[PDB]
């Protein structure tokens, strides 16, 4: 039973016909976005209706007696003439059937140098202002004096805010635990930090397997182990904005005393859920969303500027030690590790929906 | 030469005078209503004469589909209460002016009130008429039997007054905005600075709206159009929202590859340049001569938004038209916004002569 | 003669001579520091001198109001032995063997040279309404002398040591083609009636004090009056490192009141002059070195090489000649229109070409 | 139980008597001089006793028989008349009318006050390495007798005079600073990697004799260790009258023992306490008295007043937290001294507040032995 998501012009001249809100990005390629538009013959009569797909970046909010400062960067953009009419899919030939003649295919494709949703609210602590990757997918009709005079009319056209969502790649080698090791020297005697993950790429939801191990050789105490899942954000276009966020947190109170070692595992697992303020940390939807996540890990491809990503998320696990004296030390180190979503997967009969997503509150 | 507004009670038992149809909002505090009842002394004898100032929000043209009141207060004119002496010189020199049968009463406004706001939308639009209106009445009461009092329609006399947005002490910083374009294979920015002169601004004052296209790219802006449109939330029983040119001004200039053109138009958002007066957020019924487009919303601090029943604002838009572009952004995707609020201009700081007319408002 | 600029240790035990304080960099190479020290042999016995250029990328000034932000990031970092002597700067220069002669057996060579890679002097501080902070790319030679325990401590005593601060000056290389006009031209349609501006400069390469002679031409089609034509010189300067800072100031400006008609042409040329003695205010201008110095110029042009990543340069600067037409409205409107448009050049210094000495203290002179 | 300070003349004619040798200036206002003359009537018969306050900056030492050995320029000076009684000759304060009561009715009372454009007590005496010479700040109250001769000449001799070296001590306002805080990274030649340095101290004013818990915060991204972290109390004295002498001297040195691993970072609070004790070697550091007194501290903070030319301060004192951060694999490029950062912080002492009973004592300082 395919719930297909329909939406229609203002001046209902124009409807556009989506199989997905959120299109699959597992590295190798890309899901194109396959739909059809239901023209109203009667009011397209000498018109033609487009589709396109863009992807931009955005930078800037409303704010009152503070100066308006906005910023958009188009990083992709691709249409196709749908009417008049000039392969398919089953989808489209079965939408085809279901809705009309007066129903027309449209295939567009993202390339493999565009970054995935991310969007970002900040908290009143931040500086910095709200930006993000916004995907469109625009139905619209112009006259034949609408092309060489730059019109589209309002009423004629109609957009949907796709997401492009980051999956991990269908075939994947086997992954080296994600460890590094420390040896932090007080007195001339070692204290030694390991920090093992099971695997390099997890999934969201998936819980995260984090192995410590100290070593203290030192005449000192490890007093606090806490183990975090920080989220990194770099905005890399207009303003570069630094974030960094925990998504996740563990604190133990194992106690390191001097000339003993402790190994330990704490599990983590890093969500939207855990986080009460949604505000400061890098999403691939809007707050109010209830399909709303954690944005995935940025993966920037071979030779491709980062900055064309326009917001870089990353995370890491951060373990801190605080170390006696005889006030005290406090130590702490990152292992980076990659999240995503999990790869994906190996007449027909149509329940028809408002593209418009589910909101919490 | 002042001019009082007098309506009359069909049973001729109860007149109203007013100084004023319309009482000024100035933010710090409200224009109160002082006026006068003047009755029969034959028609009112054992019987008793109120004044009651209602603000009510109404939605539907279900007879009337919804009503909330937003303020209730009334106040006894007869039998007289009290010193029964004058509050203000208005009444004073009105109770001189017509007897001893006249008595005076004072309505005063909270501050938590909106203005004068009202819609009629046009066929095109979804959602129907509302509005947040301003009555005062004068009525009697009267019992012919123990066991209840009665209010007549013929010994009541309603006025539809209008509580007018007029200008604070303060106004809000310069407004001023900035927005930046690359396009899809551009290495080069098309930036459009806005500016206006003040944050605040009068009905039939003129906006001057400085437009700064610096144009880096290798395409030519075409048009420059600046808009003011305004945008009307109804924020009780329906969530309507309208946004609406109510002027448009076309600068000739074209701005061509790597130039940079700054260039001032003048704007003036009038009813008047509005034929189709359905749709706009006004602050009378279209067919009064004196109703206007409606004064911005100003919500007080720490008052529910939703108690001002319909939120009205103003924004200067300037979309750019752009060669090239094949549909990525167009002139209403390549603009920004510029708010500002749009009011009534600022108040001021023996007996004098009345000219009496009926309160009824002229049509056009 | 040849002015020689000498500085000495706090400990008397080093003392620095260089042949100059600006070094020349004319794109193609740049002028090594050849230069000596002199050593008393008593206060460096078991000990050992060398001498360091380094180039580095500062940002960051002193505020009492302020939490102090500072910034380096080292560009070019080179050091050489001179003492004990083992000829690590190989053959020598007739300046050092000059200087050793007239100096003593006491008296040791150093060469260090600059790659092509580096920024010249840039610096920058800004005025009140600027928003970042203090930066610039100092050059430093310093000579120090460790002990053998010093290199076990890590520790470069200070009273041993001595630092010059040097200028990378940008000037214009030797082989150069015949310099193309720097030339563009703009129709600015007013109710499709075009008003045609033409820009255009002798050349390409200018000197710092050289005039500009700058050759506007404007073809007023509108029905619109061009009431005045205004030509600058502005500086644009980008912070490229830590900060991303942006500054533009006109560092010369001439404003004829000329009235160009409806349906006339007017050309024109005036001369302007980028001079730091034009600015009172000294203040969110990229310079070549500090304010109070007399000897400071506007920074030169950034000559960016081929495959260099512009950031490694710290500061970026460019010049341009910018041409404001304001331009009356039809209505007699109170307020009009004004148009711009920018014609970019390059400012650097003009292309390069027993002995007695007169010794002196590195420090430059103020005003 | 109040101790009286006295000083008798040679001649024994004229005795001082103050309330305290160290004087409170705690910003807002400056506690005047309050004491009494004692005379012996017979040996002041036709002479007029004054008593005198005078701030003086002094450079070189003491001037010997003739010889001007000193460069000296007055900053403030003041005189009174104590003898003859002038007008109501009533006490100002209650000290006076004690010290008047308790002595008889040959004891005369004095008030002089400070202005608010002085420095505090500052005295420098140079170590063998240093350039330029001793120089100071001194306050002398001085009584001493006038009387006149045969021809026209008034005389004051050494005999009938007494002075005192009191101290203009610096206390602290209501006012602190900001809580001082500083940032600095670095970036090496050939490194994409920066270390991070932040600096942090509880507040912008401690005391003398206070800890100051200095908060160090090493964030090593780089591939190189940081071997070592020393953090300096330095004092840095600036001589501003005839000499542009410059001094910079460590008063207080911590060397924590963590070192900082390649992509590693570090939170540590080191605590100094800047002390005279702390310096063996007590030359080449402003102080506010003589190396030989046992009261003698480090020098105040500086505190020059709103539209007041610093060079009638004559010396300047200020204080600040040196971190530096000695680098694994640097061949000479940033040093220990060179891979640091300072915050500035003042130095000063607390923050101030029927007859009573008087020891009497000597003025003298008591001497270290
Ligand atoms: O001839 P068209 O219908 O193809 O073009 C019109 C259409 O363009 P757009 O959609 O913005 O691209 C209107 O938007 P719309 O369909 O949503 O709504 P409406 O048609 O206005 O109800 C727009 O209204 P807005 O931006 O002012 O609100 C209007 O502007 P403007 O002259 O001010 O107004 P009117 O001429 O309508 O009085 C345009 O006229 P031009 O650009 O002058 O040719
Ligand atoms: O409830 P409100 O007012 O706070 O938020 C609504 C508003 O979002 P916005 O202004 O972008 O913040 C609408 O934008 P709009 O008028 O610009 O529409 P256009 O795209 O221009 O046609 C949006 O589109 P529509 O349904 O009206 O076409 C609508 O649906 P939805 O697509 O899901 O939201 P988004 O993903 O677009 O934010 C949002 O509601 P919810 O469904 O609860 O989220
Ligand atoms: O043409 P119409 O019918 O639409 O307008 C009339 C209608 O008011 P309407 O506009 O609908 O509100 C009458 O209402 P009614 O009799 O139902 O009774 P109530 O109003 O309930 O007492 C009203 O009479 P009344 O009030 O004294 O009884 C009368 O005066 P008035 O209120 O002063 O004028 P407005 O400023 O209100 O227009 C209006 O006159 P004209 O505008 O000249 O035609
Ligand atoms: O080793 P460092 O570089 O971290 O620190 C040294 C440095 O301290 P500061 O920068 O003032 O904090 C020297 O000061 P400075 O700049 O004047 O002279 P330098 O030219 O540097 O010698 C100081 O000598 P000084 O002040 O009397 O001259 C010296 O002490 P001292 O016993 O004399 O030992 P050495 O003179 O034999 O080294 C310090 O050594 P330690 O305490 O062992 O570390
Ligand atoms: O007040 P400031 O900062 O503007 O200028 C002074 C400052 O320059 P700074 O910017 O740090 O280099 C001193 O640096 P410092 O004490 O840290 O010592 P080091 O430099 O580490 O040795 C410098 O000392 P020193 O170098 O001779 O020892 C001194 O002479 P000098 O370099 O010849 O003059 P400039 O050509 O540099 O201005 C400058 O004095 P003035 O004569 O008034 O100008
Ligand atoms: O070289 P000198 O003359 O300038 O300084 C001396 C002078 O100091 P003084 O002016 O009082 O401060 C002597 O007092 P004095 O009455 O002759 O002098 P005046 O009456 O003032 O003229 C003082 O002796 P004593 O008689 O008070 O016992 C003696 O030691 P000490 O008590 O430790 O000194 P203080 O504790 O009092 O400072 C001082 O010696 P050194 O400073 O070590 O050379």
């Amino acid at each position: 039973n395919h719930v297909i998501f329909k939406k229609i012009s203002r001046d209902k001249s124009v409807t556009i016909y989506l199989g997905k809100r959120d299109y699959i990005d597992h590295v190798e390629r890309v899901e194109p976005v396959d739909g059809v538009v239901l023209v109203d013959p009667e009011l397209v009569k000498g018109k033609r209706v487009y589709v396109s797909l863009t992807c931009a970046f955005r930078y800037g909010q409303e704010d009152i007696d503070v100066m308006g400062l906005s910023f958009r960067r188009d990083l992709y953009f691709s249409q196709v003439q749908v009417f008049p009419p000039v392969a398919t899919t089953r989808l489209q030939e079965s939408l085809i059937k279901k809705l009309g003649a007066n129903t027309y295919p449209f295939l567009l494709t993202f390339p493999d140098y565009l970054p995935c949703s991310v969007m970002l609210q900040p908290a009143p602590q931040d500086v910095g202002k709200s930006c993000g990757v916004d995907f469109e997918i625009k139905a619209f009709a112009t006259h034949s004096t609408d092309v060489e005079e730059d019109k589209i009319p309002k009423k004629s056209s109609v957009r949907l805010l796709i997401r492009k969502v980051q999956h991990a790649p269908r075939d994947m080698g086997p992954q080296p635990r994600a460890e590094a090791s420390w040896q932090f020297f007080m007195s001339d005697k070692p204290l030694r930090l390991a920090v093992s993950l099971s695997k390099e790429i997890y999934y969201h939801g998936e819980p995260i397997p984090v192995t410590v191990a100290v070593t203290n050789s030192t005449e000192k105490t490890v007093k606090k182990i806490k183990v975090l899942v920080e989220q990194v954000t770099n905005v890399v276009l207009y303003s570069s904005d630094y974030y960094i966020k925990t998504v996740a947190a563990e604190e133990a109170q194992e106690k390191v005393p001097p000339n003993s070692s402790l190994t330990k595992t704490l599990t983590l697992v890093p969500l939207l859920a855990n986080n009460r303020e949604r505000r400061g940390i890098a999403l691939d939807g809007k707050i109010k969303h209830e399909d709303t996540n954690l944005a995935s890990s940025t993966i920037i491809k071979e030779g491709i500027d980062k900055t064309v990503m326009g917001i870089l998320v990353s995370y890491q696990i951060k373990v801190k030690l605080t170390v006696s004296g005889l006030t005290s030390s406090e130590v702490a180190t990152e292992v980076p590790f990659r999240l995503m979503h999990p790869q994906p997967e190996d007449d027909e009969n149509f329940v028809f929906e408002e593209f418009a997503r589910q909101n919490l509150k």
